[PDB]
């Protein structure tokens, strides 16, 4: 069905719709699929699925010029612990990726593959399972009660990295960027937010080490921007972003209660703008918006009111896409596109409505999605949502 008591209106009319190189690509448009994780790939192997993953991607792609971010990809064995998350380290999942990201250039759209490492919010009994650590950048703080208890029940209690360690992801990170390239994508995304392992070092909350990846904004902030270099270094700027939401409460970050919270974003923006000014620009800066702390909350909910991403823009100076309830609140999104810099992200109404964009252009009903088919094993929710002309032919416009 359409969401029931949402007025659409047309964007068409709105720098929305107005074109913006991003790196190497043309977009045709500003919104964006953000990354989301759907929870296909198959086990053993973290493959991406072999029969939906195409054609879930091809109907995302459909209109023209789009910018697709991917689902978070683990690069590595050891940055996993989802069974049913992709990965980016494999020849065997290279082979599914290399299909998706075609059957995307054939919709003359663009594929961005973000990278994951987990951190605590992984499952540390799938690592204990598979001989790998439960990681994070300390070891006296934990995500919860629950995922504490679990890895001391599976012997694998939460390890602060080494800087060895620390390193070792990095090299993960270069080369499961090379291979997104490799494969045929258009560049990475790291994601450096919603609490995953790179936002665990950014928190002063999950970060209490006191060696040179803890105990001051820069030192917190050093494990991201080695990210950055090593992959600016590896692959290029002009196919490299980074994702951050700072004031994000999800997977136990600190979102504004810390009033710190901004000076160490801003610290962020800052290194990457110092770099841009010496030649070396990311291709784009995403952030989640404080409208969504938390994903698993309904619209609204979760929405913090005490802080403004905005201070970014006066440091960086580059591409922002800015994502969170901004599909059910069209009037935000037509002020926010007056900055001829911003893209917006739109994440679960993209998993419901595959035509969009046409639905944002021309103000029209959206598809309700389907919360309890986000995460399942089945075509059914990702591949079966109607297009609009779809949804009238099924009688949606009677219901
Ligand atoms: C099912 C689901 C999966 C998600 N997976 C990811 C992910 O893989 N990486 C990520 O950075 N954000 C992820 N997110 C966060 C979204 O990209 C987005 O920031 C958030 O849902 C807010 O935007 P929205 O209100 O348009 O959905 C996910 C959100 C949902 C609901
Ligand atoms: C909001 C959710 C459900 C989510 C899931 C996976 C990732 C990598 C993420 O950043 C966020
Ligand atoms: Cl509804
Ligand atoms: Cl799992
Ligand atoms: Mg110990
Ligand atoms: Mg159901
Ligand atoms: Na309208
Ligand atoms: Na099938
Ligand atoms: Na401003
Ligand atoms: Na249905």
């Amino acid at each position: 069905s359409f969401v029931k008591d949402f007025k659409p209106q047309a964007l068409g009319d709105t720098n929305l719709f107005k074109p913006i190189k991003i790196g190497n690509n043309e977009l045709l448009h500003r919104a964006v699929i953000p990354p989301l994780t759907r929870m296909r790939a198959l086990h053993p192997g973290n493959i991406p699925n072999r029969d939906w993953a195409v054609e879930y991607y091809t109907q995302r792609a459909q209109r023209p010029g789009t910018m697709i971010i991917t689902e978070g990809a683990f690069i590595s064995p050891q940055a996993g612990g989802y069974d049913n998350a992709p990965g980016v380290w494999s020849e065997e999942q290279m082979v599914e990726w290399t299909k998706i990201f075609n059957a995307i250039h054939e919709k003359k759209s663009f594929v961005w593959v973000q990278l994951l490492v987990l951190g605590w919010a992984a499952f540390p009994d799938n690592l204990a399972r598979d001989g790998l650590r439960y990681d994070s950048a300390s070891d006296n703080v934990f995500m919860d009660a629950e995922q504490e208890a679990k890895a001391k029940k599976a012997n694998n209690p939460q390890h602060s990295l080494t800087k060895d360690e620390i390193k070792q992801y990095i090299k993960e990170y270069v080369q499961a960027a090379k291979n997104s390239i490799a494969a045929g994508a258009d560049g990475v995304e790291i994601h450096s937010a919603n609490g995953y392992l790179l936002n665990q070092f950014l928190d002063p909350h999950s970060n209490t080490r006191t060696d040179e990846y803890g105990g001051s904004i820069e030192n917190r902030a050093r494990f991201t921007l080695e990210v950055v270099d090593a992959l600016v270094e590896a692959i290029g700027h002009e196919k490299v972003g980074l994702r951050l939401s700072p004031y994000g409460v999800f997977n136990s970050m600190s979102g504004g209660a810390e009033t710190g919270i901004v000076a160490q974003y801003a610290y962020v923006a800052g290194e990457l703008e110092k770099r841009a000014k010496a030649g070396k620009r990311l291709a784009f800066v995403h952030l989640v918006e404080p409208r969504v702390t938390n994903p698993f909350l309904t619209e609204g909910e979760g929405e913090y009111e005490g802080g403004s991403n905005d201070f970014v823009y006066s440091i960086w100076k580059g591409p922002v896409i800015r994502a969170g309830n901004f599909a059910l609140h069209p009037e935000v999104v037509r002020e926010e596109v007056k900055d001829k810099r911003t893209l917006i992200g739109y994440g679960r109404f993209f998993i419901s409505n595959p035509d969009l964009v046409d639905r944002l252009e021309k103000g029209l009903p959206l598809n309700k999605y389907d919360r309890d088919t986000f995460y399942q094993m089945s075509a059914h929710g990702y591949i079966d949502y109607p297009t609009y002309e779809e949804a009238l032919k099924l009688g949606w416009d009677k219901k």
